[PDB]
C-alpha cells in the first residue's frame, strides 16, 4: 500500500455542465473552451482567476493527442492545435475539461496527462507537445476568431461553425494565430514544454 501525501479533490463540484450539455462544435475547441470560461465567469460558483485557457500545439503544428472521440482506440489523433481547460482547485488539485475526449469529463490533471497526452521522451522529436497557458480572464478579454482558417481553397467551410457569431474584441477581429504560437515572445499567457507543464500543474 502506499497513501498519497495537498488536500484532495474527492468531492470537487465540476466548474461545467455535464459533457453533453455544453456548447460543442468539432474542429473549434479554441471556442468551445472559449464557451466554458464564459460559463464558468457567469456562474458564480468559481473564481474565473481558477481557470486557465490552455493551447497545445508545436513549430510544426503536429501533435498527437490520445484518448480522443474523433479516433476511438488506442491510437493518437493528429492535430495542428488542440484547447483544452484547466480548473486549478482551492486545494491545488488541477482538473482538465477536454469535449473531445473519452476520458471523464472532468478528469484528473495527472490522469490526462498520463493517459491522453503521455511522455514525449520517445516521441519523434518534430511531434513533442507544447503548451500555451492563458489566465481564463485574459482569455476572455482577448480571445477573437473570424473563424477564416476554417475555410477551403475557395471559401466553404471544411467543418461546420458554431452557432453564434465569430468572438471577437475591441481590439481584434482575428488573433488566433497569437495562441497557436508557441514562441513566448507573441500572444498571451506563458508557454510550457511538457516536462515543465507537468512540473507546474501536476502534483
Amino acid at each position: 500500500q502506499l497513501m498519497e501525501g495537498g488536500p484532495a479533490a474527492v468531492h470537487y463540484q465540476p466548474a461545467s455542465p455535464p459533457r453533453d450539455a455544453c456548447v460543442y462544435s468539432s474542429c473549434y475547441s479554441e471556442e468551445n473552451v472559449w464557451k466554458l470560461c464564459e460559463y464558468i465567469k457567469n456562474h458564480d460558483q468559481y473564481p474565473l482567476e481558477e481557470c486557465y485557457a490552455v493551447f497545445i500545439s508545436n513549430e510544426r503544428k503536429m501533435i498527437p493527442i490520445w484518448k480522443q472521440q474523433a479516433r476511438p482506440g488506442d491510437g493518437p489523433v493528429i492535430w495542428d492545435y488542440h484547447v483544452v481547460l484547466l480548473h486549478v482547485s482551492s486545494g491545488g488539485q488541477s482538473f482538465i475539461y477536454d469535449l473531445d475526449t473519452v476520458l471523464p469529463f472532468p478528469c484528473l490533471f495527472d490522469t490526462y496527462v498520463e493517459d491522453a497526452i503521455k511522455s514525449d521522451d520517445d516521441i519523434h522529436p518534430q511531434f513533442r507537445r507544447k503548451f500555451r497557458v492563458i489566465c481564463a480572464d485574459s482569455y476572455l478579454k482577448n480571445f477573437a476568431s473570424d473563424r477564416s482558417h476554417m475555410k477551403d481553397s475557395s471559401g466553404n467551410w471544411r467543418e461546420p461553425p458554431p452557432p453564434y457569431p465569430c468572438i471577437e474584441t475591441g481590439d481584434s477581429k482575428m488573433n488566433l494565430n497569437d495562441f497557436i504560437s508557441m514562441d513566448p515572445k507573441v500572444g498571451w499567457g506563458a508557454v510550457y514544454t511538457l516536462s515543465e507543464f507537468t512540473h507546474r500543474f501536476g502534483s
